[PDB]
């Protein structure tokens, strides 16, 4: 099953999550509850852009404890507050599991003002756990000097032809849990048919998709694969059954430059 990451603030989250994704929000509920069926217990709602109203209907009528659900989402565009708010009415919640703000700005004038915002929201009890995006070495430095609060989570673009290694580096130095984004490369690449991969999958009778997902998480990030179909829901959570090698991993590892 899903193993649950320690948070440097106490909490613990489950290693591998459900990205609400390509979901109408009157199909939502469905969704989600169908995640959940399947064994799902972290939610991220971020690819529904607010529209969370669904997701409040499927986590109450799921008969679900809220302790042993994990709910994330994310500020995209002074407003996380009114964001966050808005949200938790949407969601019928109290508060949410992590909440996460958007990329530094091009102008990185406003992003310390940004995670101070963040820390209030959190003291305000909307958010059990607070966390960052795109954030490289010195934005997590300068945050950390500025507010004395260091981010649960940074979520980074990663995959294996762009693992950001000074930043997971860092992240695994100070207790920082790394989140990957786009974990699979976004269909941007040839990663399925790359030998590094297929090689794993072949040994382990898994997708290389499945193989791709369980670097990522023998790596200690934390995922969110965004499924659609049930089939690739299923797939998508079963990647607890198999272990890398060493050599199997390097070899991923080897596909940056
Ligand atoms: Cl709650
Ligand atoms: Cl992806
Ligand atoms: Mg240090
Ligand atoms: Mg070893």
């Amino acid at each position: 099953t899903v193993p649950s990451i320690v948070l440097n603030d106490g909490n613990s989250i489950p290693q591998l999550g459900y990205g609400v994704f390509k979901v109408p929000p009157a199909d939502t509920q469905r969704a989600v509850e169908e995640a959940l069926e399947v064994g799902y217990r972290h939610i991220d709602t971020a690819a529904i852009y607010g529209n969370e109203e669904g997701v409040g209907a499927a986590i109450a009528a799921s008969g679900i404890a809220r302790d042993d659900l994990f709910i994330t989402t994310k500020l995209w565009n002074d407003e996380p507050a009114a964001a966050i708010a808005e949200s938790l009415a949407k969601l019928a919640l109290d508060q949410v599991d992590l909440y996460l703000v958007h990329w530094p700005t091009p102008a990185a004038d406003n992003y310390v003002h940004a995670w101070e915002k963040m820390i209030e929201l959190r003291a305000a009890g909307l958010t059990r756990s607070i966390g960052v995006s795109n954030h490289l070495v010195p934005h997590l430095e300068r945050i950390v000097a500025a507010t004395g609060v260091v981010p649960a989570v940074n979520q980074i673009e990663l995959h294996p032809a762009y693992q950001q290694r000074e930043i997971t580096d860092w992240a695994a130095a100070h207790d920082v849990k790394i989140e990957s984004w786009g974990p699979l490369g976004q269909g941007k690449y040839d990663l399925f048919g790359a030998e590094p991969v297929t090689a794993a999958a072949a040994a382990h009778g898994k997708t290389p998709a499945q193989a791709v997902l369980r670097w990522h998480l023998q790596k200690g990030f934390v995922v969110f694969p965004k499924s659609v179909r049930r089939e690739r829901l299923e797939e998508n959570l079963d990647v607890f059954d198999f272990d890398l090698t060493d050599t199997e991993i390097a070899a991923i590892d080897a596909m940056d430059p």
